[PDB]
């Protein structure tokens, strides 16, 4: 190759943002006939949580893995995009996130390339004891962090912090009845073993953008540029796509061997839900104002592009 990439990554090799990027590479590699090699730095070998954003701006990695729920201020549009909005797969919160950054072109990016976007599988309920309605929330000690821990805290339940490692100690002995996170848990961390309730609540999801240095992306010839901007959209859906399948495989493990059962609230209850986070959006909505974002028109647009990868709705023939 005559363009060597360094690709850094802060999670471990084995979870969806390495995977997504080693995919990433190969299809580079070999779109390109070799012109470009990728190198990978996952598990925070290069860059990790403490330095990604200023180390892909100073070119000590071509490329990054940004969460941007861990930089609050920083995304005030993009940021939207984890708040309880009511999207129910990776798959088309990965894809509806592209879309907005695409439309938006929001300033908050613009020292970088961003070479693709995507997101996590909701969060959800999974307990020892089944939750079933809000009435079983009430005092429940549930490991969380975060906008998740807001969110137990407004529903009477009892958010608490602390190590992943711990929380297996922690569940046996009653300090935490459940874990607040993606179903991917249940098998990757063996949750399934101690926690075989799980309540789809769908409650929001992560946002992660790759990003690439002005002046490494500068260097690329033009026929590297359109091969590498036309694996956004084609990125955002395979890690969605990708990521969907892993949870769909945990949860088949996890019924065979331990027979999860998978719970939903009523309707009433999710819309309950819904009235008791509404604070949530409204913070959101003044931090983006605050930054001249316009907050409401962004939430519209977020809904429409939802509905567009999700939709429920019958085909009109049918109403
Ligand atoms: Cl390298």
């Amino acid at each position: 190759a005559d363009i060597s990439l360094s690709y850094a990554n802060f999670p471990p090799a084995k979870t969806f943002p390495c995977v997504q990027m080693e995919r990433w590479k190969q299809e580079v590699e070999k779109r390109t006939a070799g012109k470009v090699q990728v190198q990978t730095y996952p598990g925070s070998t290069l860059l990790g949580a403490k330095n990604t954003l200023r180390g892909v701006m100073q070119g000590q990695a071509d490329i990054g893995c940004v969460s941007l729920a861990y930089h609050p201020g920083v995304f005030p549009l993009s940021s939207v995009f984890e708040l309880p909005l009511g999207f129910t797969s990776s798959t088309s919160a990965s894809l509806a996130l592209w879309d907005l950054y695409t439309k938006y072109q929001p300033k908050e990016f613009k020292r970088f390339k961003v070479l693709t976007m995507f997101a996590s599988a909701p969060s959800n309920i999974m307990t020892k004891v089944p939750v079933r309605n809000l009435d079983d929330l009430k005092g429940l000690e549930v490991r969380a962090s975060g906008i998740l821990s807001k969110i137990l805290e407004s529903l009477g339940a009892t958010p608490v912090s602390m190590p992943m490692s711990a929380t297996p100690e922690a569940l046996q002995k009653g300090v935490v009845k459940g874990l607040f996170s993606s179903f991917e848990v249940l098998k990757d961390l063996n949750f399934a073993e101690i926690c075989r309730y799980e309540t789809e609540t769908n409650t929001a999801v992560y946002p992660f953008a790759i990003i690439m240095n002005m002046n490494s992306w500068n260097s690329l010839p033009d026929d590297v540029k359109k091969v590498l901007n036309d694996l956004g959209r084609e990125q955002a859906e395979w890690t969605g796509k990708y990521m969907d399948e892993h949870v769909k495989r945990s949860l088949a493990w996890a019924k065979d061997k331990y027979s999860i059962e998978m719970i939903k609230m009523s309707d009433a209850d999710m819309q309950a839900i819904k009235d008791k986070t509404l604070p949530l959006i409204e913070d959101w909505k003044e931090k983006a104002a605050a930054k001249g974002v316009d907050g409401a028109a962004v939430l519209s647009d977020v809904e429409e592009l939802r509905i567009k990868y999700e939709g429920k709705a019958e085909n009109l023939y049918f109403q």
